């Protein structure tokens, strides 16, 4: 039974912090006078960094685990990544999904992730991935609040009986209402897959994270309608536009003119560094365009913004342990967010800007929230992400969950020496 954590630093706090917990609740926030000594009952951050738990605001559990069955993605694009799923989706079964779903789970949990957002592909008469994962959802539920976004990956008017699916899975229990607009057959499709998936929205009373412009055409521009329609409905906190990856190649003037209606609709978006760098400029030959939505400008806008991981070894990327530090990494680079600054707030990007994303109500370090946190053995953001450090303690309602015991490096010289990267 926790009862405090000690030696703790805050983000942009001085000295060390003491954290009382009670009930599985944060209970106060106590700053220290010094190192206080280990105790019973207590958690030693050994003055590591203490934040709220890192968020996976974009993952496909569904897929994940499964790259090279029955094919590999040869051409690393978007387009054959779904005709490479659509084969192994024919030989997807129960069990199957839920033991890939779970072994990423755990790599998250691991990874000091208790929050996470799974698209799950609802182009599928039998809904099996979407019924598995409703259970998933229901089973992992002590250590990961899990959101289903009932995802038409085919398409809604594009797809043999894609809307009826869609509700299906909605009435069933997603919580989330996807669509892909710029997949479907015709941008009059497009369009009207976005009216057709918020009258789900409204319907059934459920979030919404549209799959939206992932493809290096200018002129695709879904975006415009998914924030239009949150707008007029007053939804925008309830509404996520992911990879948005086609703003990366509009011009200026356009897209000086849809940061207002951005702005005004408070629509949240979320960039995938790790699969765009891969999927994205793969129809360029040199030069080749790095094809990540425009981070660094939606930040200068107040615009809401944050990270996912996207795939974890599946058609579409090859990679991966499920690791939000490496995609802050991966995202910092390309979109040139590499100022000191920038770096050591970047953890944002990964905890609570994708909170927001995902409309969570208790999270954060503060008295009267859940007892959700996690520790990294760094001094702030920066030296985080510098050294790409594990999760040292992931506490959930005041109980631990995960731990990890850091590597020890040594080099031997003139006598043996600790190295510490710092
Ligand atoms: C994926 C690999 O690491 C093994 O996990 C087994 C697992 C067992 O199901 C537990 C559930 C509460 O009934 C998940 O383990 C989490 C427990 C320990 O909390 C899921 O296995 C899925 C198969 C059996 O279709
Ligand atoms: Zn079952
Ligand atoms: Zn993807
Ligand atoms: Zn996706």
């Amino acid at each position: 039974a926790l009862q405090t954590i000690i030696n703790a630093r805050l983000p942009g706090e001085e000295g060390l912090w003491q954290i009382h917990l009670q009930d599985g609740k944060i209970s106060a926030i106590d700053a220290q006078s010094g190192v206080m000594p280990i105790t019973e009952n207590s958690l030693d951050a050994e003055q590591g960094l203490v934040i709220p738990p890192f968020v996976e605001p974009h993952i496909h559990l569904d897929t994940t685990q499964t790259a090279g069955q029955p094919n590999w993605n040869q051409s690393g694009t978007l387009f054959e990544g779904i005709e490479r799923w659509a084969e192994r989706k024919a030989l997807l079964t129960h069990d199957d999904v839920k033991q890939r779903a779970w072994q990423t789970l755990k790599w998250q949990i691991a990874n000091g992730i208790q929050h996470v957002r799974t698209h799950v592909d609802v182009s599928d008469a039998t809904l099996t991935a979407l019924k598995a994962m409703l259970e998933v959802k229901q089973e992992v539920a002590p250590w990961i609040d899990l959101q289903i976004v009932a995802f038409p990956q085919e398409g809604i008017l594009s797809y043999p009986n894609g809307e009826a699916l869609l509700e299906e899975a909605l009435r069933l229990g997603a919580d989330v209402v996807g669509a892909i607009p710029h997949f479907e057959f015709t941008r009059e499709y497009g369009v009207e897959s976005l009216h057709k998936t918020f009258a789900l929205a409204q319907k059934y009373d459920r979030l919404i994270d549209v799959h939206c412009d992932e493809i290096d055409d200018e002129q695709s521009r879904f975006v415009e309608t998914v924030a239009a329609l949150a707008h007029h409905e007053g939804m925008g906190a309830r509404v996520t536009a992911s990879h948005t990856t086609a703003m990366h190649s509009y011009n200026g003037a356009y897209t000086s003119r849809l940061f207002r209606l951005l702005k005004m609709s408070g629509i949240n978006f979320v960039a995938n560094p790790l699969v765009n760098i891969h999927l994205q400029g793969r129809f360029d030959t040199y030069p080749k365009r790095r094809g990540i939505t425009r981070v660094k400008e939606m930040l200068e806008s107040g615009i809401n913004v944050c990270f996912g991981h996207d795939d974890v070894f599946d058609p579409w990327y090859p990679l991966g342990t499920a690791n939000m530090l490496q995609v802050l990494h991966m995202g910092l680079h390309v979109c040139q967010l590499m100022g000191y600054g920038q770096i050591n707030d970047g953890l944002n990007l990964i905890t609570h800007h994708s909170a927001r994303t995902l409309n969570l109500q208790d999270y954060g370090i503060a008295a009267g929230n859940s007892a959700n946190l996690i520790i990294l053995p760094a001094e702030n953001g920066f030296d985080a992400l510098r050294r790409q450090v594990p999760v040292r303690y992931s506490v959930r309602g005041g109980k631990v969950i995960a731990s990890t015991q850091p590597a020890q490096t040594t080099v031997y010289l003139e006598q043996p020496e600790a190295i510490d990267y710092k």
